[PDB]
């Protein structure tokens, strides 16, 4: 008898802008016509929690409860409660979840690092790493665009926010993208956008192409 | 007694992120006891309002109503209805606002333009000019940010979007920022963010500095 | 019960060089048998106003008065008056108009951004007209001497300048293909504004406005 609550984080909002919060019911015996509800602080009602899933063939419990909310009732501090009643535990169970205010917010420095000359001199495939350093709290959304056209998410891989070594309560994350290096010899655009809550407009874009940190070599200084 | 619907445009529900619909009435007698009621299509209860304007000099009056809603509720077009009831009206007066759907969407190709070499010869004050072209519908937002932090909202002037010459349904707007010749000749990178309802993260940005017209491989100088 | 005129602007003089006075009536309920009378300050007669107007489509009336007066009395302030004699009024009403600091624009053209000459399909040249007062410059665009069509450029209105107190700015964009602008193509923009001494300024940009003309560096393989 556990009831968990999976909330929507910044990666889940910003990918969709359609905040849906999920109440997970697990650890019972396999009974049908489950009774769950999603309620506010003031006891009202929401969208129905359709798309019930299958149960478990290892005989644990499976029920989800969704509700589509819009964002300001999730940030202002309204607690959202999933209520659970059934045949095993027919007593009213309350699982409350909200957004836990009381944490700082610093802005992510983003550096997009171009592929190293050891990697390119094989001429097989290059990987570009967007480094999203310095920020707090967690839950950043890193995604990649190839000149105003979002790349397929089978291609990049974002890390998880692991806490920074020398910085106190901050984080970092990474996101690598494997370009075929034949596409990097034309060297098009490759911008990395990073959606955090502490930015001014909440979206930062950095870009790197084949000639970005290249210094000037041929300093011709003719004098007369 | 004329009524005016001022629906929040995309500029207004982007720069505050606090969608806030308002409606006004002019040509009204200078008497107290205003009621301006907002409602939905189904008829729930909305936020109240205060801060009613003072008298007109021409023995007339104007009253104002402010509320707050959700953004998906705008994009769903629940035509919110504001009704005037007073001790000087003969009849109920009303307006129904919505989202005017039935429109295309198009991407603003921002281009940031660095000042004319004629103007960095007089040596007082440049004018950097973000050109925001190609979009549809109207109502783009442009904001200038120098080194993360935003510049003062009266050091730059966005125009109003005007229909582009050959392409029919598209528009263009401009925005100019004035710097002096000492701020430009250090470089400062001067970002120009463009907020528009057809961009994937709804915020794009460009940047220029005085080393952008350079060819940055050769530094061909010339001394005397 | 009002009458508003359409006085000549600088764009109304300079585009046509056939300056004219026009005035329309409003808030008057619809009727017929109206007379509008264009009349000078000292009362002498004018060009005979013709081309009678129609009713308003909002249950009211409009009426038009035409005239063609040359520039010396308009630039000095002949307070031109268009009298309405209606049926709503047995009191005929005289509505006068007039032509009421002077700085000069600094036209700078700006050649298209190098981000735009990678698409190779459109380029936008942008005649920035900053500094002037009063409003309503007339900007137009001449290509190789012969003036370009009025459907290949736009121009905003004046909009008051950010830091300057009572001075304006304007803009005008002219769209060319990349094959046009990458083959020479002088593209003069000419501002027409009264506080200029000659009353016209014109400036030019081709592709080669910036290479420094002593040296000429190339990058060969
Ligand atoms: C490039 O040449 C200029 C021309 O005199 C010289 O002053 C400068 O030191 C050189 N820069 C570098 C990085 O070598
Ligand atoms: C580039 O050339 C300028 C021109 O004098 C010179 O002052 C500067 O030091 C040079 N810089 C580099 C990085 O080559
Ligand atoms: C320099 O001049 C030569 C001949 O006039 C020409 O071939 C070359 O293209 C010029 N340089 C550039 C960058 O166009």
């Amino acid at each position: 008898i556990r009831v968990f609550a999976i909330p929507p984080s910044f990666a889940s909002i910003f990918l969709t802008k359609s905040t849906k919060l999920t109440c997970l019911v697990t650890d019972l015996t396999t009974y049908d016509s489950v009774t769950i509800s999603w309620t506010r602080q003031n006891g009202e009602a929401v969208k129905t929690h359709t798309n019930i899933s299958e149960s478990h063939p290892n005989a644990t419990f499976s029920a989800v409860g969704e509700a589509s909310i819009c964002e300001d009732d999730w940030n202002s501090g309204e607690r959202f409660t999933c209520t659970v009643t059934h045949t095993d535990l027919p007593s009213p169970l309350k699982q409350t979840i909200s957004r836990p205010k009381g944490v700082a917010l610093h802005r992510p420095d983003v550096y997009l690092l171009p592929p190293a000359r050891e990697q390119l001199n094989l001429r097989e495939s290059a990987t570009i790493t967007c480094l999203v350093t310095g920020f707090s709290p967690a839950d950043v959304f890193v995604q990649w665009m190839q000149r105003g056209q979002p790349l397929s998410p089978e291609k990049y891989v974002t890390s998880a926010p692991m806490p920074e070594p020398q910085a106190p309560g901050r984080y970092f994350a990474h996101s690598i993208l494997t370009v075929s290096e034949e596409e990097w010899n034309t060297g098009e655009t490759y911008t990395c956008v990073v959606a955090h809550e502490a930015l001014p407009n909440r979206v930062t874009e950095r870009t790197v192409d084949k000639s970005t940190g290249k210094p000037t070599l041929y300093n011709v200084s003719l004098v007369m």
